């Protein structure tokens, strides 16, 4: 068991930093508990997945499950391996083999992985991020692998090894954001299903304090947060406190007394954007454009220098905290914050039709566009900044009077999970403020029915309600 102990240690370097201190609980609601339960039966459960919105911290769950793993605290006497698929990493098109995958997770070059596969029944898999595969994924690829051995591509790898006919005795957990349930239906067997919730008010002033490391700072920011609402009850989300913590910790550098006037997602991503930030954002946002359309999420250093970096503004401007560089390859600190920047591209003058855009909206294939669709929807608003004078106004016009007939073939229907759901289409509402766009869009719906399961669900909800009487 050696070869056991030094992977162990090697998975407790790897996964102590984010550190450990910095992780602040989050919710769970089994049947839609006991960490240590999970896999127990209550026969014995193969498959569990964890839904989540994004933010919500599926990747920072998996990594402090991996972390606990690695400590000997946490199913010390259930599985031997704890192998991390980072869903971002794998490419489907590639021609790959399950014994090359798991040596890819090891820290020697020589994995004894004819005996790790000995003992399949103590080997979990953390395939985390389903939904950031890139390409297409048939829901009906065959013929599927048998053994690990042989290569196949990416595609019937991760099919077979998710329809538990690759090491049938292997435990899986999948965390996927719940649009992509559409595609994992057909794949999963007899699966268990876990939910993630959010920050309750407790716990969100709980990561207020553990942020600053002095109390009059922490106070204060907590303070000015309070003050106002919308903000606060959006704050549910980890990643939207990050942003508002980092953005508080940007401006109290200077002297200016701090504020934060963000009412919407899009404002406060752009709040953000602002406090942290031309040849400089026309590149940046081409590279998110590339990306998003051409299944592209790593970029090398020379696709940086592709759309206009110009051998620099990653060294220190961009990698500040957009960028992030992982294992050569630089991505986005967060998929949102790239679907922003794809958002963007289509509003800057010097920009494809955002016809086309609608035209593949919530397919697997293409990402689902569906920060795409919403943040084009908040940064599209006339109503709300040196930014404002960089975005296209004229080009704003007619993808305004699109996105109008989106909405007008979007409500002649109904749907629950496929995504253009009315709640949804309320959401993109809310994050365009302007009540006369608000008023026509929901001239709409003859007929309004409506699943409320959180607070910002309520507020979005009521909001688009006032404006929905029809007069
Ligand atoms: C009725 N559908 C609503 C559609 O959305 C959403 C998701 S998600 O996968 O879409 N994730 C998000 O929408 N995340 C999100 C983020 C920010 C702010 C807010 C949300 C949802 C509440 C407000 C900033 C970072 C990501 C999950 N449930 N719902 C609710
Ligand atoms: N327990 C936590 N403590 C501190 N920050 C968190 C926590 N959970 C989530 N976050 C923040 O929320 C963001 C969500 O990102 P992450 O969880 O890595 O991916 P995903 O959005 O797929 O879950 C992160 O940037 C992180 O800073
Ligand atoms: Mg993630």
């Amino acid at each position: 068991k050696d070869y056991r102990k030094k992977y162990r240690k090697y998975v407790r370097s790897r996964f102590q930093c984010i550190l450990n201190k910095r992780y602040t609980r989050l919710r769970l609601i089994k049947e839609h508990i006991k960490m240590e339960l999970l896999f127990d039966p209550d026969e014995p459960v193969h498959t569990v997945v964890f839904q989540g919105a994004a933010g919500i911290g599926k990747t920072i769950l998996a990594r402090k499950m991996m972390l606990d793993w690695a400590s000997g605290t946490l199913y010390q006497d259930r599985f031997d391996y704890l192998f991390y698929i980072h869903c971002r990493e794998v490419s489907l098109v590639t021609q790959r083999s399950l014994g090359d995958l798991i040596m890819s997770c090891c820290p020697d070059p020589n994995p004894p992985i004819h005996k790790i596969v000995r003992k399949p029944s103590r080997i979990l898999f953390l395939m985390d991020g389903f939904d950031e595969l890139q390409g297409a994924f048939d829901e009906h690829i065959g013929p599927l692998c048998t053994d690990w051995q042989k290569a196949e591509r990416g595609d019937i790898l991760l099919s077979s090894l998710i329809r538990k006919k690759l090491l049938p005795e292997a435990s899986l957990l999948i965390t996927t954001r719940p649009v992509a349930l559409e595609k994992l239906q057909h794949l999963l067997d007899h699966p268990r299903h876990v939910e993630i919730l959010g920050f309750s008010e407790a716990k969100r002033k709980e990561y207020f304090f553990k942020y600053f490391s002095d109390e009059a700072q922490a106070r204060a920011a907590f303070s000015l947060i309070q003050e106002n609402e919308v903000l606060f009850t959006m704050c549910f989300i980890p990643l939207v406190c990050w942003i508002v913590c980092t953005g508080l910790k940007q401006q109290m550098e200077s002297g200016k007394s701090l504020a934060q006037t963000s009412k919407t997602t899009t404002a406060v991503y752009v709040f953000f954007l602002s406090s942290l930030l031309c040849a400089h954002l026309w590149g940046l946002c081409s590279l998110a454009a590339d990306g998003i359309w051409n299944q592209k999420i790593l970029f090398e250093e020379s696709d940086l220098r592709n759309h206009g970096l110009q051998k620099a503004d990653v060294s220190a401007f961009l990698r500040m905290n957009l960028f992030q560089k992982e294992v050569k390859f630089y991505s986005f600190i967060h998929m949102t914050f790239q679907e922003f920047f794809a958002a963007m591209y289509y509003l800057l003058e010097e920009s494809r039709d955002v016809t086309v855009l609608l035209e593949n909206y919530g397919k697997f294939e293409k990402g689902y566009l569906i920060f795409v669709v919403r943040f084009l929807f908040g940064l599209v608003n006339q109503e709300r900044s040196y930014l404002e004078k960089k975005l296209s106004c004229k080009i704003s016009q007619q993808i305004r009077l699109e996105l109008l007939k989106w909405i007008e073939v979007k409500a002649k229907a109904k749907k629950l999970q496929i995504q253009p759901s009315q709640l949804e289409l309320f959401y993109c509402l809310y994050e365009m403020q302007e009540e006369d766009f608000v008023q026509r869009a929901m001239d709409y719906f003859p007929k309004i029915e409506i699943n409320l399961s959180t607070r910002m669900d309520h507020m979005v909800s009521s909001f688009c309600i006032e404006n929905c009487h029809r007069v």
